[PDB]
Protein backbone atom coordinates (compact mmCIF):
# COMPACT_ATOMS: atom_id res chain seq x y z
CA UNK A 1 0.00 0.00 0.00
CA UNK A 2 0.64 3.62 -0.56
CA UNK A 3 -0.60 7.00 1.19
CA UNK A 4 0.17 10.52 1.59
CA UNK A 5 -1.14 12.89 4.02
CA UNK A 6 -2.20 16.47 3.18
CA UNK A 7 0.13 18.98 5.10
CA UNK A 8 0.38 20.18 8.16
CA UNK A 9 1.29 23.65 8.86
CA UNK A 10 2.40 24.91 12.50
CA UNK A 11 4.00 28.05 13.18
CA UNK A 12 6.95 26.98 15.47
CA UNK A 13 7.69 30.61 16.47
CA UNK A 14 7.64 34.43 14.99
CA UNK A 15 10.25 33.26 12.70
CA UNK A 16 9.65 29.29 11.99
CA UNK A 17 7.03 27.85 10.11
CA UNK A 18 7.00 24.02 9.72
CA UNK A 19 5.41 22.41 6.72
CA UNK A 20 4.58 18.74 7.78
CA UNK A 21 3.85 15.82 5.61
CA UNK A 22 3.59 11.75 6.18
CA UNK A 23 4.05 9.60 3.54
CA UNK A 24 3.77 5.40 3.94
CA UNK A 25 4.43 2.75 1.45
CA UNK A 26 4.65 -1.21 2.49
CA UNK A 27 5.24 -4.42 0.83
CA UNK A 28 2.99 -6.72 2.37
CA UNK A 29 4.77 -9.72 0.55
CA UNK A 30 8.03 -8.62 2.34
CA UNK A 31 6.30 -7.27 5.37
CA UNK A 32 8.31 -3.95 5.24
CA UNK A 33 6.71 -0.91 5.63
CA UNK A 34 8.04 3.13 5.70
CA UNK A 35 6.75 5.74 7.98
CA UNK A 36 8.45 8.65 6.44
CA UNK A 37 7.91 12.60 8.21
CA UNK A 38 8.99 15.21 6.00
CA UNK A 39 9.41 17.77 8.07
CA UNK A 40 9.99 21.18 5.76
CA UNK A 41 11.57 23.95 8.01
CA UNK A 42 10.95 27.26 6.78
CA UNK A 43 12.69 30.44 8.37
CA UNK A 44 12.61 33.98 7.24
CA UNK A 45 16.24 35.04 8.58
CA UNK A 46 17.73 31.72 6.53
CA UNK A 47 17.75 31.40 2.44
CA UNK A 48 17.72 28.28 2.43
CA UNK A 49 14.97 25.39 3.36
CA UNK A 50 15.41 22.76 6.32
CA UNK A 51 14.01 19.24 5.59
CA UNK A 52 14.20 17.11 9.14
CA UNK A 53 13.29 13.62 7.42
CA UNK A 54 12.29 10.99 9.61
CA UNK A 55 12.32 7.40 8.57
CA UNK A 56 10.35 4.90 10.55
CA UNK A 57 8.10 1.81 10.14
CA UNK A 58 8.99 -1.83 10.15
CA UNK A 59 11.14 -4.66 8.75
CA UNK A 60 10.41 -8.13 9.18
CA UNK A 61 13.45 -10.23 10.22
CA UNK A 62 13.35 -13.04 7.12
CA UNK A 63 13.80 -15.04 10.26
CA UNK A 64 11.98 -18.61 8.94
CA UNK A 65 11.66 -21.41 12.14
CA UNK A 66 13.19 -24.53 11.38
CA UNK A 67 11.27 -28.08 10.64
CA UNK A 68 11.39 -29.77 14.02
CA UNK A 69 10.88 -32.93 11.55
CA UNK A 70 14.43 -32.18 10.54
CA UNK A 71 17.21 -35.09 11.48
CA UNK A 72 20.89 -34.96 10.97
CA UNK A 73 20.80 -31.62 9.45
CA UNK A 74 18.44 -28.34 9.81
CA UNK A 75 18.28 -24.76 9.06
CA UNK A 76 16.84 -21.55 9.05
CA UNK A 77 17.07 -18.08 7.94
CA UNK A 78 17.41 -14.94 10.20
CA UNK A 79 17.70 -11.46 10.22
CA UNK A 80 21.63 -10.66 10.27
CA UNK A 81 21.85 -6.82 9.04
CA UNK A 82 19.12 -3.96 8.44
CA UNK A 83 20.47 -1.49 5.80
CA UNK A 84 18.37 2.37 6.03
CA UNK A 85 19.48 4.45 3.36
CA UNK A 86 18.09 7.97 1.87
CA UNK A 87 19.59 9.51 -1.14
CA UNK A 88 19.25 12.85 -2.87
CA UNK A 89 19.27 13.56 -6.58
CA UNK A 90 17.67 15.46 -8.99
CA UNK A 91 19.06 18.72 -7.92
CA UNK A 92 22.79 19.87 -7.20
CA UNK A 93 21.60 22.49 -4.65
CA UNK A 94 19.82 20.08 -2.24
CA UNK A 95 22.76 18.71 0.04
CA UNK A 96 22.43 16.55 3.20
CA UNK A 97 23.75 18.77 5.74
CA UNK A 98 22.85 15.98 9.26
CA UNK A 99 21.92 12.85 10.15
CA UNK A 100 21.29 10.83 13.10
CA UNK A 101 22.46 8.44 14.49
CA UNK A 102 26.19 10.49 13.93
CA UNK A 103 28.61 7.44 15.39
CA UNK A 104 28.51 4.17 15.85
CA UNK A 105 26.41 2.61 18.67
CA UNK A 106 25.72 -0.44 19.96
CA UNK A 107 23.71 0.30 22.99
CA UNK A 108 20.18 -1.80 23.27
CA UNK A 109 18.67 1.29 22.77
CA UNK A 110 19.09 4.52 20.66
CA UNK A 111 17.50 7.22 21.91
CA UNK A 112 17.91 10.92 20.68
CA UNK A 113 16.49 14.38 19.76
CA UNK A 114 17.21 16.65 16.67
CA UNK A 115 16.77 20.44 16.38
CA UNK A 116 16.25 23.02 14.52
CA UNK A 117 16.86 26.73 15.67
CA UNK A 118 16.38 30.19 14.30
CA UNK A 119 20.00 30.66 11.73
CA UNK A 120 19.36 27.51 10.26
CA UNK A 121 21.85 25.65 12.75
CA UNK A 122 21.20 22.01 13.53
CA UNK A 123 21.79 20.27 17.35
CA UNK A 124 21.76 16.78 18.59
CA UNK A 125 21.26 15.53 22.11
CA UNK A 126 21.07 12.56 24.02
CA UNK A 127 17.62 11.29 25.12
CA UNK A 128 13.86 11.75 23.84
CA UNK A 129 14.07 15.85 24.30
CA UNK A 130 11.24 18.01 25.03
CA UNK A 131 9.01 17.97 21.61
CA UNK A 132 9.59 21.96 22.78
CA UNK A 133 9.23 26.95 21.54
CA UNK A 134 11.94 25.38 18.89
CA UNK A 135 11.12 22.65 16.49
CA UNK A 136 12.56 19.11 16.97
CA UNK A 137 12.34 15.46 16.36
CA UNK A 138 13.12 12.19 17.90
CA UNK A 139 14.35 8.84 17.04
CA UNK A 140 14.11 5.58 19.08
CA UNK A 141 15.04 2.30 18.42
CA UNK A 142 15.89 -1.03 20.32
CA UNK A 143 18.83 -3.17 18.70
CA UNK A 144 19.86 -5.59 21.20
CA UNK A 145 22.63 -7.82 20.54
CA UNK A 146 23.12 -5.51 17.07
CA UNK A 147 25.12 -2.87 16.35
CA UNK A 148 24.60 0.44 13.90
CA UNK A 149 27.11 1.98 11.63
CA UNK A 150 27.35 4.60 9.16
CA UNK A 151 26.79 3.09 5.23
CA UNK A 152 30.24 4.23 3.80
CA UNK A 153 28.83 5.50 1.38
CA UNK A 154 27.63 8.53 3.38
CA UNK A 155 28.14 11.54 2.01
CA UNK A 156 26.77 14.64 0.62
CA UNK A 157 23.91 13.33 -1.70
CA UNK A 158 23.10 10.29 0.48
CA UNK A 159 23.19 8.69 3.88
CA UNK A 160 23.15 4.92 4.84
CA UNK A 161 22.59 3.25 8.14
CA UNK A 162 23.93 -0.25 8.72
CA UNK A 163 22.09 -2.46 11.41
CA UNK A 164 24.24 -6.33 12.07
CA UNK A 165 24.67 -8.96 14.28
CA UNK A 166 27.03 -8.24 16.65
CA UNK A 167 26.94 -9.92 20.17
CA UNK A 168 24.40 -12.50 20.52
CA UNK A 169 24.54 -14.39 23.60
CA UNK A 170 23.58 -18.23 23.43
CA UNK A 171 22.82 -19.29 27.32
CA UNK A 172 25.16 -17.44 28.61
CA UNK A 173 28.11 -18.49 25.74
CA UNK A 174 29.64 -16.20 23.41
CA UNK A 175 29.07 -13.25 22.73
CA UNK A 176 28.86 -15.15 19.13
CA UNK A 177 28.63 -13.19 15.76
CA UNK A 178 27.90 -14.12 11.91
CA UNK A 179 31.49 -15.23 11.45
CA UNK A 180 32.08 -16.90 15.00
CA UNK A 181 34.79 -19.72 14.69
CA UNK A 182 35.49 -22.64 15.97
CA UNK A 183 37.74 -25.59 14.69
CA UNK A 184 35.87 -28.61 16.44
CA UNK A 185 31.88 -27.20 17.08
CA UNK A 186 32.07 -24.78 14.09
CA UNK A 187 29.82 -21.38 14.27
CA UNK A 188 27.64 -22.27 17.56
CA UNK A 189 25.87 -18.63 18.00
CA UNK A 190 22.34 -20.67 17.93
CA UNK A 191 23.44 -23.93 18.26
CA UNK A 192 21.23 -25.89 21.06
CA UNK A 193 23.85 -28.15 22.54
CA UNK A 194 27.08 -30.07 21.46
CA UNK A 195 25.88 -33.68 22.51
CA UNK A 196 21.73 -33.02 22.10
CA UNK A 197 20.19 -36.17 21.88
CA UNK A 198 17.08 -34.05 20.10
CA UNK A 199 16.38 -34.21 16.62
CA UNK A 200 18.54 -31.51 14.25
CA UNK A 201 15.83 -29.20 13.57
CA UNK A 202 14.90 -29.21 17.37
CA UNK A 203 18.75 -28.70 18.65
CA UNK A 204 18.81 -24.85 18.03
CA UNK A 205 18.27 -22.16 20.56
CA UNK A 206 15.14 -21.12 21.18
CA UNK A 207 13.38 -18.80 19.76
CA UNK A 208 12.20 -16.57 22.79
CA UNK A 209 16.01 -16.65 23.73
CA UNK A 210 17.35 -15.40 20.24
CA UNK A 211 17.42 -11.35 20.30
CA UNK A 212 14.65 -9.68 18.79
CA UNK A 213 16.65 -8.33 15.21
CA UNK A 214 17.28 -11.90 14.65
CA UNK A 215 13.87 -13.37 14.60
CA UNK A 216 11.68 -10.76 14.92
CA UNK A 217 11.18 -7.41 13.19
CA UNK A 218 13.24 -4.16 12.89
CA UNK A 219 11.70 -0.57 13.86
CA UNK A 220 13.81 1.89 12.60
CA UNK A 221 14.22 5.34 13.71
CA UNK A 222 16.84 7.59 11.64
CA UNK A 223 16.54 10.89 10.91
CA UNK A 224 18.50 12.84 7.71
CA UNK A 225 18.76 16.75 7.47
CA UNK A 226 19.00 18.07 4.18
CA UNK A 227 18.94 21.59 3.05
CA UNK A 228 18.77 23.73 0.02
CA UNK A 229 19.28 27.11 -1.34
CA UNK A 230 15.88 28.69 -2.05
CA UNK A 231 16.99 30.43 -5.29
CA UNK A 232 17.71 26.67 -6.80
CA UNK A 233 15.49 24.04 -8.84
CA UNK A 234 11.86 24.01 -7.11
CA UNK A 235 11.46 20.25 -7.62
CA UNK A 236 14.01 17.18 -6.30
CA UNK A 237 14.14 13.42 -5.94
CA UNK A 238 14.44 11.60 -2.37
CA UNK A 239 15.34 8.06 -2.57
CA UNK A 240 14.33 5.70 0.34
CA UNK A 241 15.66 1.89 0.62
CA UNK A 242 14.96 -0.46 3.69
CA UNK A 243 16.67 -3.62 3.43
CA UNK A 244 16.70 -6.53 5.71
CA UNK A 245 19.76 -9.17 4.81
CA UNK A 246 19.61 -13.27 5.86
CA UNK A 247 22.38 -15.46 7.01
CA UNK A 248 21.25 -19.24 6.72
CA UNK A 249 22.34 -21.05 10.57
CA UNK A 250 22.69 -24.60 10.08
CA UNK A 251 23.08 -28.01 12.48
CA UNK A 252 24.81 -31.14 11.72
CA UNK A 253 25.24 -34.30 13.29
CA UNK A 254 28.61 -35.86 12.40
CA UNK A 255 28.13 -39.09 14.63
CA UNK A 256 30.12 -37.78 17.22
CA UNK A 257 28.31 -34.37 18.41
CA UNK A 258 26.93 -31.32 17.34
CA UNK A 259 28.27 -28.91 14.74
CA UNK A 260 26.52 -25.07 13.70
CA UNK A 261 27.48 -23.54 10.87
CA UNK A 262 26.48 -19.79 9.48
CA UNK A 263 26.35 -18.44 5.98
CA UNK A 264 26.31 -14.94 5.25
CA UNK A 265 24.13 -12.82 3.05
CA UNK A 266 22.12 -16.25 1.25
CA UNK A 267 18.88 -13.72 1.21
CA UNK A 268 18.35 -10.14 0.91
CA UNK A 269 15.07 -8.66 0.73
CA UNK A 270 14.54 -4.48 -0.07
CA UNK A 271 11.45 -2.11 -0.35
CA UNK A 272 12.74 1.65 -1.74
CA UNK A 273 10.23 4.08 -2.50
CA UNK A 274 11.09 7.33 -4.49
CA UNK A 275 9.70 11.19 -3.78
CA UNK A 276 9.87 14.05 -5.78
CA UNK A 277 9.98 17.03 -3.73
CA UNK A 278 8.20 20.06 -4.11
CA UNK A 279 10.57 22.41 -2.11
CA UNK A 280 8.28 25.19 -2.95
CA UNK A 281 4.76 23.68 -1.78
CA UNK A 282 6.46 21.50 0.97
CA UNK A 283 5.07 18.49 -0.34
CA UNK A 284 5.84 14.98 -1.57
CA UNK A 285 4.89 12.88 -4.34
CA UNK A 286 5.54 8.88 -5.02
CA UNK A 287 7.47 8.04 -7.76
CA UNK A 288 7.75 5.06 -7.79
CA UNK A 289 8.09 1.93 -5.45
CA UNK A 290 9.76 -1.14 -6.08
CA UNK A 291 9.72 -4.49 -3.87
CA UNK A 292 12.34 -7.51 -4.26
CA UNK A 293 13.73 -10.61 -2.76
CA UNK A 294 16.34 -12.81 -4.64
CA UNK A 295 15.96 -16.33 -2.96
CA UNK A 296 13.40 -17.05 -0.67
CA UNK A 297 12.44 -19.43 2.01
CA UNK A 298 15.63 -21.98 1.85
Amino acid sequence: AQHITPVSEKKVDDKITLYKTTATSDSDKLKISQILTFNFIKDKSYDKDTLILKAAGNIYSGYTKPNPKDTISSQFYWGSKYNISINSDSNDSVNVVDYAPKNQNEEFQVQQTVGYSYGGDINISNGLSGGGKSFSETINYKQESYRTSLDKRTNFKKIGWDVEAHKIMNNGWGPYGRDSYHSTYGNEMFLGSRQSNLNAGQNFLEYHKMPVLSRGNFNPEFIGVLSRKQNAAKKSKITVTYQREMDRYTNFWNQLHWIGNNYKDENRATHTSIYEVDWENHTVKLIDTQSKEKNPMS
